[PDB]
């Protein structure tokens, strides 16, 4: 899977900015990566305390929202060719649960990822 890179790299990052992400996020992300439609990978973004913390499978706790979308498309996003919110209203894009939440979380990670 394409995702397993992007996934790692965010757990690295959230070792230097984690603590002013959990400030600004104060939320749990659930991403099932899917291929051939089927579940390919399970990870969990947790931004709810300390430096946050990024790790495979499903929340230990309950997530706030939960994404699911191809490695295709996932990719796609993380390198600007796919617009996340036309990729939802197109279908491509499943968010359950607290939507706008992951769309804070979209703004917040594209401010820290431009310093």
């Amino acid at each position: 899977l394409q995702s397993t890179f992007v996934f790692e790299e965010i757990g690295r990052r959230l070792k230097d900015i984690g603590p002013e992400v959990v400030k600004k996020v104060n939320a749990v992300f659930e991403w099932h990566i899917t291929k051939g439609g089927n579940i390919g990978a399970k990870w969990t973004i947790d931004l709810k305390s300390g430096s946050g913390k990024v790790y495979q499978g499903p929340a230990k706790g309950a997530a706030d929202t939960t994404i699911i979308l191809s490695d295709e498309d996932f990719m796609e996003v993380c390198l600007g060719k796919l617009d996340p919110q036309k990729a939802f209203f197109s279908g491509r894009l499943k968010a359950r649960g607290n939507i706008m939440l992951s769309q804070k979380l979209q703004m917040i990670l594209k401010d820290y990822a431009k310093l």
